[PDB]
């Protein structure tokens, strides 16, 4: 009957994971992926947001910046390095792009290998079980399939103000900028804004972050506020409670000069500044509006763009499933998308009954001083169980490696959130320090095991590594005792 | 009435932990700590092995060598740095000793603050409840207490071959060495041996390792072999199955020149080589022989020197307890010493009833490429549960940060051992890669919770970080499938 057993719209994290898992059980699978250019014309290869314009490029630039701090730290350890080393933007972009290009290609090869058909075409539903796919030259073809999986990701959102689409860049553009950004204004104050500002400042640039309200809305504000302070102390300038209303080009160039006009969120005062680059990092929009979901009856939430699904990634229309950043009320991260994609396939074609668990998924914000978390923030814990039933254990720490260079004492921070009414179940894990991701992974598998403060107390730390701090936390926030 | 509620012999990791924990509950406490010099005369302050000649200086040196790699790596990320940077041994040592100084002082101040009496004197039992203390000038005093705690640690072991104590250095000396070691020979093949060899190589010295039998005896041999290959593929030279028999001084200096003569372990072959420094890292001896244990009746293991003890750190003599390295069949690690000390005090003075858990204690070998482990090695597991009931999941992995420098793909390696007869519980965890301590700590807490492979699979990884590799292991050793990248 149908052309394919399964057609996947979108070839990023979720989509490709699902493709390969499906092909393994002998299914006839087709993957559609197309990358609509950026206002400025930026486009990229197979792989999704993470491979081309997210995790991978972000992490590598994070490292270019960390290596800069490494150069400095090397002097007090004996390395005869100059006091000021220069960084080359072009050289860096070329390296990051070579690596990205290698993954574009590897993905392509992995599909050919697993017998998955790849079509570099934009897909959209035209009627029950059928879809139109349009390539770059506009040529079209229609395909049918027993089931469909929607995995289209999202894209950088805009402000809708004069000059935005014309002179600004977003995360889609940054990772391949053909010239050094120069003085930079980054607008927004969550994951993307802070990580990007963080690495831009780390390789030597003049960076300013314009915040509308608070930093990292949704995360523990105690932790967010310390991430903010660390960035301030370390270079990045902030403009608080202001939003840009107009961006104008004082002059074109590589880079040129730009004029940004901003207004208070609680006053009528207005300000203005001059920057070489203005990056917008104010959110991302689900790519669910233009794929013909009406022609096949899939309901979304027309307010947010997200597709509500069952706890098996099934939408209202039964033969159509969705995974990834587009889901409503889930977790927007690469490994979550991969897990959903692999399990989905396993439940469809391998008789599995295991579902993806979106609870206590750990994350790490790659700011100059990394932030790792899993579970509840303190705010959300007090709320869910009651202040009277929450005990918070915390402590500053100083990475051994920092003592010789003699910097940042008592800037790193660890805290766990315990539920008194439940044998002190560790409901929240937060860490601000080097290698936060490496430190958090294992604790996340311990929260899945029901870790209790008692069990944690009885785990012996490894000396001398940062993670050990969690092994001996004794001061509570309630007790009022200092931890400085 | 005795002079003190408790006297601690040893002001290192276990001793100082228990001291502070016991002074917490208002008991009168005294801590005796003395550092008898090395054959070459090296001595140091309060703190113990870790502080002055172990963990701390070791890791800091491991770091000087990681930074060397960071400088190399920095070029492809765009930093304009020289293809080759020179390293100053003096600046490095002077920096490490300035930090050790701080800790010595800090530790003294902590003792003062908790109202703990500190005698920089050598201690030994003389009769029931009584002890003699000798300071540096020979002046002695006698003290009594209701209870005693032995926490004396150990000291580098020597070979007993011509020239060893005369011309060789041990970890006690390396960390304060007043001159760059130059071409170096490291005898031994475990923790100290590989870590030290690893970092002298990392700062640019010619380094060689002489190995009697196998590497890291006791550890997983698959992991051990790989740590080996990594070191070999990254400079470090190995001489296998030989043992030195004579060290002689071709010429004194700073450094001088030495000739080492060694002999095969399975033939009559004999070889010789010239080195500037020869470091012995062949073990450590419990400091339990000269503390007057007979005058008070504490029974030890005459062979090993390790004090046997109850699951409460209590010796044969009721009011005499022991913690730390000297214990027999426990875990010779700083954090374990600390746990025992603190908990011992809690049980004595605070009604606690919690004993120190010596099972599945984690550890990390800080070699050039780090190795973290917790639980059972593969061999150890197969033994205990039967080969037919062990499923091993494993994989190579390539840190994202290494792709741009374009180096060492397929070198890092991860592996877990599951017991199939027990819901595939994770009985063993091993990882060879960067920041292996940071990656291992949390998983050690998961093993404490009875982590099962199924729960591990249900844990979502953090991307892109190395530990995420444990999140998605699907290839079993039994299956035969390849695990390359
Ligand atoms: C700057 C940045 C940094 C990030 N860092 C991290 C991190 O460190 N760790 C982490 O876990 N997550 C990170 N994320 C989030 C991560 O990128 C997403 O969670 C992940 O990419 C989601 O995968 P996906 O499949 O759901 O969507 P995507 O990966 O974006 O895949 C969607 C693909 O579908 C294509 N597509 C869309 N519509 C169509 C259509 N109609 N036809 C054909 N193809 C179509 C798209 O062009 C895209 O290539 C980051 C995101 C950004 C933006
Ligand atoms: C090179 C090296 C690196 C190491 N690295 C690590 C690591 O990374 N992580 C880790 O967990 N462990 C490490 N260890 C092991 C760790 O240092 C020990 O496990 C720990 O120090 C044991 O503490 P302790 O109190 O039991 O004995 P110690 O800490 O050694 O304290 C014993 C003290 O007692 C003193 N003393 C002895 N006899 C007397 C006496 N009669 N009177 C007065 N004082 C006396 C000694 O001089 C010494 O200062 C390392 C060891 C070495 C040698
Ligand atoms: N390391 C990682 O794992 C990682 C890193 C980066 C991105 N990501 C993924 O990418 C997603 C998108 O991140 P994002 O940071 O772009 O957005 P986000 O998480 O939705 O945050 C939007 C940010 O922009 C601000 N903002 C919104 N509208 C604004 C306006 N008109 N003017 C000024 N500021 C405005 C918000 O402030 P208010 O508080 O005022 O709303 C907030 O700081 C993440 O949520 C995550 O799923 C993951
Ligand atoms: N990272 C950490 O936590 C860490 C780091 C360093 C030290 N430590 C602590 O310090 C303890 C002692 O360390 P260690 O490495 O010195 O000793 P060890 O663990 O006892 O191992 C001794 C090593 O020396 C070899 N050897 C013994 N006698 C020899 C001889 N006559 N000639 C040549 N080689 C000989 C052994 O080989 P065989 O196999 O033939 O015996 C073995 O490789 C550890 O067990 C640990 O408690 C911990």
């Amino acid at each position: 009957s149908y052309d394919y057993d399964l057609i996947i719209i979108g070839g990023g994290s979720g989509g490709l994971a699902a493709a390969k898992e499906a092909a393994q059980y002998g299914k006839k699978v087709m993957v559609l992926d197309f990358v609509t250019p950026t206002p400025l014309g930026t486009r990229w290869g197979l792989g999704g947001t993470c491979v081309n314009v997210g995790c991978i490029p972000k992490k590598l630039m994070h490292q270019a910046a960390l290596l800069g701090q490494a150069l400095q730290d090397s002097r007090n350890y004996g390395w005869k390095v100059e006091e000021t080393v220069k960084h080359d933007w072009d050289r860096m972009i070329e390296a990051v792009q070579n690596h990205i290009g290698s993954l574009n290609w590897g993905y392509r090869v992995a599909l050919r290998e697993k017998k998955v058909v790849y079509e570099n075409a934009y897909g959209q539903f035209i009627g029950p079980h059928r879809i139109k796919a349009t390539n770059n030259k506009g040529k079209e073809k229609i395909y049918s399939a027993e089931r469909f999986l929607i995995a289209t990701g999202e894209r950088p959102r805009y402000l809708g103000i004069p000059g935005d689409k014309e002179y600004c860049i977003s995360s889609d553009d940054l990772f391949s900028l053909p010239y050094c950004p120069g003085k930079t204004l980054v607008v927004g104050a969550s994951y993307v804004a802070l990580e990007c500002a963080g690495f831009l400042a780390g390789i030597g640039l003049d960076v300013t972050v314009m915040v509308r309200s608070i930093l990292l809305r949704g995360f523990d504000q105690d932790m967010a506020n310390k991430i903010g302070e660390h960035m301030e102390e370390h270079g990045i300038k902030f403009i608080r409670q202001f939003v840009p209303i107009k961006v104008e080009q004082i002059e074109a160039g590589t880079p040129g000069r730009l004029r940004v006009v901003a207004q208070s969120t609680n006053s009528e005062e207005i300000i203005e500044g001059e920057y070489n680059t203005v990056m917008l990092a104010i959110g991302r929009d689900a790519c669910t509006r233009k794929i013909g979901l009406e022609t096949v009856g899939v309901k979304i939430n027309e307010k947010t763009g997200k597709i509500p699904v069952t706890d098996e990634e099934q939408t209202n229309v039964p033969y159509i499933y969705a995974i990834g950043d587009i889901l409503e009320d889930k977790v927007e991260l690469t490994p979550v998308a991969i897990q959903a994609g692999r399990l989905l396939a396993q439940r469809l074609y391998a008789g599995s009954t295991v579902k993806c668990d979106y609870e206590n998924v750990p994350t790490t914000v790659f700011t100059p001083l990394e932030y790792g978390a899993c579970g509840l923030s303190e705010e959300k814990a007090v709320e869910k169980f009651g202040e009277e039933n929450i005990e918070v254990y915390h402590s500053y720490f100083w990475p051994l490696e920092w003592t010789i260079p003699s910097r940042d004492n008592n800037k790193c921070y660890a805290k766990i959130i315990c539920n008194t009414k439940d044998n002190e179940r560790v409901v929240g894990f937060h860490v601000l320090g080097p290698n936060a991701g490496e430190v958090t992974q294992g604790f996340a598998a311990a929260l899945k095991c029901g870790l209790t403060k008692k069990q944690l107390d009885s785990t012996i730390g490894i000396h001398p590594v940062c993670a050990e701090v969690f092994t001996t936390l004794s001061v509570t926030k309630r007790s009022g005792a200092s931890i400085l």
